[PDB]
C-alpha cells in the first residue's frame, strides 16, 4: 500500500505534507504519485519529527506529554489527500486530536470540510484562498499565513507604481489561483488598470497547453509585457519551458504571485528567460538550528524517516547498496563522501511549518491547564479529548514564533503577515539569485527600484494607447474597455473641457491657446484709420468746402436777378439739406457709441427729406406756372398757393420725417450691438434692423420719383440759364444711384460704410448739377 | 448508543434509513435522536429486509450467492451524519449505499463519493444540484427533481388564479433550491409571493407563532400559504394554529413531504382544512402488508426497534422483554396486532423499487462480468462499484408498481404527484380524498370535489382588477402585484391594460376605451336651421333684380334712363347678379371647385359692382366740376366717350390680379378644422390675411365713391336720382364696416359673409334703381 511515517505517543497529530509530487495526469485512479520532492517534501518531513523531537524534549512546553506524530503524503492532489484524510478518521474512533494542513489551498477546502465535522482542528501553514478564511461554510479551520487579501494588494500596488494598465492575468487551475484573479482583476479594474484577457491553465498540463498559451500570450505582444502570473510552482515552469521550446527570449516580465516564490525549483536549469521577474513571497526567516540538523543527517542513522531513502537515490543519482530499496535503475552507487551541503537550498515556507507545529502544541497546552491546571499531562478530564474546548484556546492562544514575531490567530482564523517583492536578475556569468528589491507591510510598498533596470529603460509601459493628451487632441472611448481609448482632436471654437470633454466654447467668446480656456475674442471696427473711412472723411471735407463757398455765394449774391429769380428760401433750403448730408458721415464712421448711434439715424434719414422736398416743390411750382400757361386762355389764379406757403410746406414735409424717424427711435432705442460674420471675427455696429434703415427709405423713394417726374415734365425748359436741362441729368444720376444703393447695401458685409458713400454721391450729384451753374453765372 | 439490525449474506449492501423522530434541539451534541416514527422507520427498515429476503430467495435475480445488509439510523437530518459517515467511510467490503432521508443529507456523502468511485441511488432527495452530475458524479436516485415539484405547484396556484401567496418553506436544501425554483417559475408567470419565511423544521413554539402571526398580516389579501413546510414544519405551524385557535380563515397548500398523512394533523380535525398536498404517486405494495401484519414481539427480535415498537403503539407494557419501559401503566395482553388502525407509509414503493434497482444493477454487474458462473467469480473479488454505477446507468426493468425504472442522464426515475385535499365527510370523522392528477406538466385535478358549494376561499389577489370601462391600473413602486387603477384622460383611449394614448384630432376614442375612431365630420349644407332664410333674401334679391333688369330694359329707349350712362348701369346689374350668385356658391360643401370660386366671388363682385359706380361719380362730378367756377371749362372733350368703360376695366383688372396673387399663395383646397376636440368641420384655406387684401382694396374702391356721391348728393339729376343713392350708400358703408365684428367674432363666418355681400347688395340697388322703374312707370 502507501507508507505513512509515525512517531509514538500519548497524542498523536496528523500531517499531511506534499512529500511527493503530483500525480502525472495520465492515470490518476491508480494513486501513482510522480517523483519525490525534495524542498516540499523530505525537508517538510524532518522538520516535522525533528520539531515533535524538540517540543516532547522540552520540559517547559508539554511536560511529562510525549506528542507522538502520524505523518501522511498527500501528493498534493485532491485524489490521495482524501485517502489519506479518511485513513485519518477510521483510526480517529489511536486518536488523532489534530491534522497539519495540506499544502495548497484546494486540497485544504477538500480536507476542511470532511475534518470540521468531527472537531479535529486543522492548522495549514500555506493555504492562501480568501474562501478559506470564511467561519460559516468553514467555520473550523484556521491557519498561520496572511490571507491573499494581502497579497491582491502587493500586485495591484506593483502595476499600479510603474504606470502599467494593459496587463495578462493567468491563473493557475484550482480555488487558489482562481480566488488569487477573482482579488485582483477586480481589485485593479476598480483603481487603475484594464486586464487584457484572465487566462487560466492546470499546473501539469501537457506540452501543447503551453505552446498555445504562449500564443495567447503573445497576441498582445506590444502592448502586454506584464505577464501577471497568480500561478502555482510548476504552472510558471511549464511556461518557461514554452519559453525554451518556442524561442521566447525575455520579452516578458513576468510577476510570479507566490506559488514562484524564491523557489529556485521552478527556473532551475533553465533559468536564462525569467530574467526581470517580479516575484512575491511570504515574510519566511531562515531557521538554523533545524538546517543543521538536516545537513548533518545521513541514510544510515535515518530509518524513521520512510521516503529517506528514494530521496538520497534521486539527489544524487546512484545507488545505496546497504538499503532494501537499493532503486535498480540507478547504475552508479552512493558513497559516505557525499553530504547534504552540496548545493544546498532551503525551502522558503518553512519557518510556516514549525510555527503551525507549535501553535498546535501551544493550543494543548491552554486546554491543559483550562480543566486541570495542577496536573501534568493528560488528566481525567481530557480522557475523551474533545477538540470543541481545543478550538476556543486555539482562537485564543498567542505563542512566539521560532522567528521571533508573535503569533495571533483573529476571527477569521488566520494570522497577520507581511511580503517580499524578491526580484530574479544576472549578476554573474551563467550565475543568477533572488536579489531581495523591496518589501510590503500593509500598503507600504517599498521597491529598490534603483536596483533593477540599472539604466531608465525600463520595461515598456505596456499602455494599449500612448498619453494622448497632446495639445487639442482629446481621448474619446471606442465604446469598449478603456485601455484602447479613441484619441481624436476637437475644432477651432471646440475647447476641451477638462480631460475628454470636446465642448464647443460659446459664440462670444474663443478657446485659448492651448486650450487652457475661452477668451472673448476682442471686437473689430472702424475708428479713424483704414483706406476707405478716411477717404471717405475726405470726400465729406471737400464736400462740405464746395458747399459752403456756394452758400456763401448765394446769400452774398441775393440781390442779382440770375439767382433771385428762383426761390431763394428753397435753394437755402437745398444748401442746408446737402451740408448735412455731407456731415452724415462726419458721424457715421467716428465709433459706434450710445450718443452716436442715433445722430447716423438722424442724418441718413432725415437728409435727403429736406434734400429732395424742396426740390419737389420748387420743380412743382415751375411746372404749375409753365403747364398753366402752356394754353394761358384765363389762369386768373395768381395766388394758388406761393407766397411764403413754400417755407411752411418744406416745415411740414421736414415734420412728417421727422415724426417717422422719431416713431423708429422710440421703437428702436439706439444702442451698440456687436455683430460677427463668422465665428473667427467680432465686429460692433449699431442695432438699426434691416427695417430701421428702410423705415425712412421710402418716404425718400417716392419723393426722388416725384421730383424725376416733374424734371420729365419739365425737361427741356428756356429759364435762367436753363436749370432743367442739367437738373434732368441730375434726377437721372440720383434715380440710377439710388436705385444701385439698395442691392450693394443689402448682403454687402460692409452695411456700415455703404450708406456714407451712397449718401455722398447723392449729395454731389444734386449741389454740383442744380447750384454749381448759376454759381459761374455770378461771375457774368 | 445507535443500535443496528445486522442481515449478514455473500454480499453486504449498506444504506441509510431514519428510525425514530429528528433529532431534539437541545439532543444535536448527543447524537441521541426522540421519539419514534411509528410510520417510518420500521417500515423503511421491515421494507429492506424482506424485499432483500425475497430477492436472494430468488434465483432470478443474484443466483446462489446471498445478499448482505448494513445500515445506520440517521434520524433525519445531518446531526447524525457523524454516524453516517462512521458507518460509510469504513469502504476498503461496501458495494451498495441508498441515499438517506434530506438532500443535503445526501449532497456532502455524494461528494465524498465521487472522490473514491462508490455508487449511491437516492429515494427521497429532490433538490435540481443533486441532478448534476459533474460535481456529484456517484449520485441517483429513483424519485425526479424538485423542479417538477415546482411546476406543479406554479400550475396549482395559477389555475385557480391566486396570484398574492405567502410562502413560508423549510430549510436545507429541499426549501431553498425548491422556493428558488418555484419563485423563479412562478413570480415570473402571475405569481406574486408575499415573502419567503424560513425556518428549521423543530422550531419552538415562539418561532411558530411568531410566523404564524406574520402570515395572518394579509388576511383578505393572501390566503394561501404556499408551503415548502416538511412535515414538521406543518406539524408546528398547526400546533400554532390550534394554540392560538385559527378558523381556517386562510387555504394551506403543502408540500412534497405533508402528503395525505395522518402523521401531523391529527386531532385538529377542523383545522388544516383545504390542505391542497402534492403527494408522490405510490401504490400500496401487497406483500409488504400481510408480512408486516405478521410480526409479532416474541416472534421477531432480529429488529431492535421492532420490540419496544409495540409499547411505543400501544399504550401497555411487555413484563416479557427486557426493553420493559415501565412507564407505561397498563400492560400488553394477547389481544393486540397492528391490523386495528394500520396505515401504510406513501413513500414505501421508492425504497423497494431502489433497492431492486440495485439489485438488478449488480445482477447485470453479474452476468457481464463472468457468464460463466453465476454468482462471486474471481471477477468481483475487486470490489468496485465504479463500474457497477456504469452497468447500472442504462439498465431498465419493470417496477413492483406495474411501472418501470429508467435513469436518464440526469438519474431521476421519471414519476408524477397527486393533488388532493382534506374536507369533511361526516361529523367527528373528517378524512382527506383524492381529488388530482398532475403528470409531466400535464394537469388535472377534480375541481368540483374541492369546494362543493358556491363559496371559494378568497382569490389571492392583492387588489380587483378595477378595469371598468376606462380605470386603468398602474403601479405604486412596489412589484407588479398591487394597482391604484385610474381612468385616463377622456380623449384617451387605453393603449394597453396600464397605458393610454389620447386620440388624434380626427375624433375622441369610442364607447368602453376600446380604441379609437373617426366623427363624421359634420358641416354646413342646403337645410339647415339659420340658412332656412338665407337663400330666401338672396332669391328676394334675385327678384328685385330681374324686376329691374326687365323693366329697365324694355324702357332702355327713352334718355330717361340715359341721362348719365348705358354700360356702367349694365356692369352695376351684373355684379349685383354675381354677388347674389356668390351667396349661392357659399353655404354648401366646399370642395375644389367652390374653393377659388369664393375667392373669385367675395373678391371681384364688390370690386366692379362699386367701381362702376365710381367711375359713373366722377362722370358726374367732372360734368358739375366746371359749373362752379365756369370762367373758360372749354375742355368738354377730356376722354368722356367709350373710355369711361376702359377706365373701369383698368380699375377692375388690380382686384383681378390680387385674386390670382392669392389664388397662387394659397391653392383651392378643403381642408378639416378643428374648432374644439369634440367636433370638426371642413372649409377652404382662406385665413385673415387672404380675405383683409380684397376687403382691403374694395374698401379702398368704396371710400372714392362715397366721397364723390356726397359731393354730388342733392343735384338736379333725372328725378334727383342721387337724392337717394348716398343716402344709401352711407348706410352701405356703415354695414360693410361694422361687418368685420361679427366675421371675426363667431364661427359662422360664412353665412355672415354671405348675408353681408346681400345686403351690400340689395341696399345699392334699392337706391340706385328703384327709383327710376316708378320714373319709367309712368
Ligand atoms: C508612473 O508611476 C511613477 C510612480 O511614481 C511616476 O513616474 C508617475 O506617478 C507615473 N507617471 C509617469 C509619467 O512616470
Ligand atoms: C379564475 O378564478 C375564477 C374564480 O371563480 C374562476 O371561476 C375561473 O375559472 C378562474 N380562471 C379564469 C381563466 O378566469
Ligand atoms: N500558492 C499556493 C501554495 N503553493 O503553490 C505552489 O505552487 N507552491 C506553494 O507553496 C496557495 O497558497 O494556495
Ligand atoms: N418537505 C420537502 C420534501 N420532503 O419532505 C419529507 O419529509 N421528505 C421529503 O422528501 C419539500 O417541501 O420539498
Amino acid at each position: 500500500r502507501r507508507v505513512v511515517a509515525h512517531m509514538p505517543g500519548d497524542i498523536i497529530i496528523g500531517a499531511l505534507f506534499s512529500v511527493h509530487h503530483q500525480p502525472t495526469v495520465d492515470k490518476v485512479h491508480e494513486r501513482k504519485c510522480g517523483a519525490v520532492r525534495e524542498q516540499y517534501g523530505i525537508q517538510r518531513v524532518e522538520a516535522m519529527l525533528h520539531t515533535l523531537e524538540r517540543i516532547n524534549s522540552d520540559p517547559t512546553l508539554l511536560p511529562n506529554i510525549t506528542l507522538g506524530c502520524e505523518i501522511r503524503d498527500s501528493c498534493w492532489h485532491s485524489a490521495v489527500a482524501l485517502e489519506q484524510s479518511i485513513e485519518f478518521i477510521r483510526d480517529s474512533l489511536k486518536p488523532i486530536v489534530g491534522v497539519i494542513g495540506p499544502g495548497s489551498s484546494s486540497v485544504a477546502i477538500q480536507v476542511q470540510n470532511l475534518l470540521q465535522l468531527f472537531n479535529i482542528p486543522q492548522i495549514a501553514y500555506s493555504a492562501t484562498s480568501m474562501d478559506l478564511s470564511d467561519k460559516t461554510l468553514f467555520k473550523y479551520f484556521m491557519r498561520v499565513v496572511p490571507s491573499d487579501a494581502q497579497q491582491a494588494r502587493a500586485m495591484v500596488d506593483i502595476v499600479k507604481r510603474y504606470n502599467w494598465t494593459y496587463v495578462s492575468a493567468v491563473h493557475t487551475e484550482g480555488n487558489y489561483g482562481e480566488s488569487g484573479m477573482e482579488a485582483f482583476k477586480d481589485m485593479s479594474a476598480k483603481e487603475g488598470i484594464c486586464i487584457a484577457h484572465s487566462y487560466k491553465i492546470y499546473s501539469n498540463a501537457g506540452e501543447q497547453s503551453f505552446d498555445k498559451l504562449l500564443k495567447k500570450l503573445t497576441s498582445h505582444l506590444p502592448k502586454a509585457r506584464v505577464v501577471a502570473c497568480f500561478c502555482e510552482g510548476m504552472t510558471v515552469r511549464g511556461l518557461l519551458m514554452a519559453m525554451r521550446r518556442l524561442g521566447l527570449a525575455g520579452e516578458f516580465l513576468l510577476l510570479g504571485s507566490d506559488g514562484w516564490a524564491d523557489r529556485y525549483d521552478v527556473t532551475d536549469g533553465y533559468q536564462r528567460e525569467a530574467v526581470g521577474g517580479i516575484t512575491i513571497k511570504l515574510q519566511s526567516p531562515d531557521v538554523k538550528w533545524f538546517d543543521d540538523y538536516y545537513l548533518k543527517l545521513r541514510p544510515e542513522t535515518n530509518l524513521r524517516n520512510p521516503w529517506f531513502q528514494e530521496f538520497w537515490q534521486h539527489r544524487f543519482q546512484c545507488r545505496l547498496e546497504g538499503f532494501p530499496q537499493e532503486n535498480s535503475k540507478y547504475n552508479k552507487t552512493c558513497n559516505s563522501s557525499l553530504t547534504l551541503k552540496t548545493h544546498h537550498v532551503q525551502d522558503s515556507k518553512m519557518g510556516f511549518v514549525i510555527n503551525a507545529i507549535y501553535s498546535m502544541a501551544y493550543g494543548l497546552h491552554n486546554m491543559q491547564m483550562s480543566l486541570c491546571p495542577g496536573y501534568a499531562g493528560l488528566c481525567d478530564a481530557m480522557k475523551p479529548i474533545d477538540g470543541r474546548k481545543l478550538l476556543e484556546s486555539l482562537m485564543k492562544t498567542a505563542f512566539t514564533g521560532v522567528s521571533g514575531d508573535t503569533i495571533l490567530f483573529d476571527e477569521n482564523g488566520d494570522s497577520p503577515g507581511r511580503y517580499e517583492i524578491m526580484n530574479f536578475k544576472e549578476m554573474g556569468k551563467d550565475y543568477f539569485d533572488y536579489i531581495n528589491v523591496g518589501s510590503w507591510d500593509n500598503g507600504e510598498l517599498k521597491m529598490d527600484d534603483d536596483e533593477v533596470w540599472s539604466k531608465k529603460s525600463n520595461i515598456i509601459r505596456s499602455v494599449c494607447s500612448e498619453p494622448c493628451e497632446k495639445g487639442q487632441i482629446k481621448v474619446i472611448r471606442k465604446g469598449e474597455v478603456s485601455c484602447c481609448w479613441t484619441c481624436t482632436p476637437c475644432k477651432e471654437n471646440e475647447y476641451v473641457f477638462d480631460e475628454y470633454t470636446c465642448k464647443a466654447c460659446q459664440l462670444g467668446s474663443w478657446p485659448t491657446d492651448d486650450l487652457t480656456g475661452c477668451d472673448l475674442i476682442p471686437v473689430q471696427y472702424l475708428r479713424w484709420g483704414d483706406p476707405e473711412p478716411i477717404a471717405a472723411v475726405v470726400f465729406a471735407c471737400l464736400g462740405l468746402l464746395a458747399t459752403l463757398f456756394v452758400t456763401v455765394v448765394f446769400i452774398i449774391y441775393r440781390d442779382t436777378p440770375v439767382v433771385k429769380s428762383s426761390s431763394r428760401e428753397l435753394c437755402y433750403i437745398i444748401l442746408a439739406g446737402i451740408c448735412l448730408g455731407y456731415l452724415c458721415t462726419f458721424c457715421l464712421i467716428a465709433k459706434p457709441k450710445q450718443i452716436y448711434c442715433y445722430l447716423q439715424r438722424i442724418g441718413i434719414g432725415l437728409s435727403p427729406a429736406m434734400s429732395y422736398s424742396a426740390l419737389v416743390t420748387k420743380t412743382n411750382r415751375i411746372a404749375r406756372i409753365l403747364a398753366g400757361s402752356k394754353k394761358k386762355i384765363c389762369t386768373k389764379k395768381p395766388r394758388f398757393m406761393s407766397a411764403c406757403a413754400q417755407l411752411v410746406i418744406a416745415f411740414i414735409l421736414i415734420c412728417i420725417q421727422l415724426g417717422i424717424i422719431v416713431a423708429l427711435f422710440i421703437m428702436e432705442p439706439p444702442d451698440i450691438m456687436h455683430d460677427y460674420p463668422s465665428i473667427r471675427e467680432v465686429y460692433l455696429i449699431c442695432n438699426t434692423t434691416n427695417l430701421g434703415v428702410v423705415a425712412p427709405l421710402g418716404y425718400n423713394g417716392l419723393l426722388i420719383l416725384a421730383c424725376t417726374f416733374y424734371a420729365f415734365k419739365t425737361r427741356n425748359v428756356p429759364a435762367n440759364f436753363n436749370e432743367a436741362k442739367y437738373i434732368a441729368f441730375a434726377m437721372y444720376t440720383t434715380c440710377i444711384i439710388w436705385l444701385a444703393f439698395v442691392p450693394i447695401y443689402f448682403g454687402s458685409n460692409y452695411k456700415a460704410i455703404t450708406m456714407c458713400f451712397s449718401v455722398s454721391l447723392s449729395a454731389t450729384v444734386l449741389l454740383g448739377c442744380m447750384f454749381v451753374p448759376k454759381v459761374y453765372i455770378i461771375l457774368a
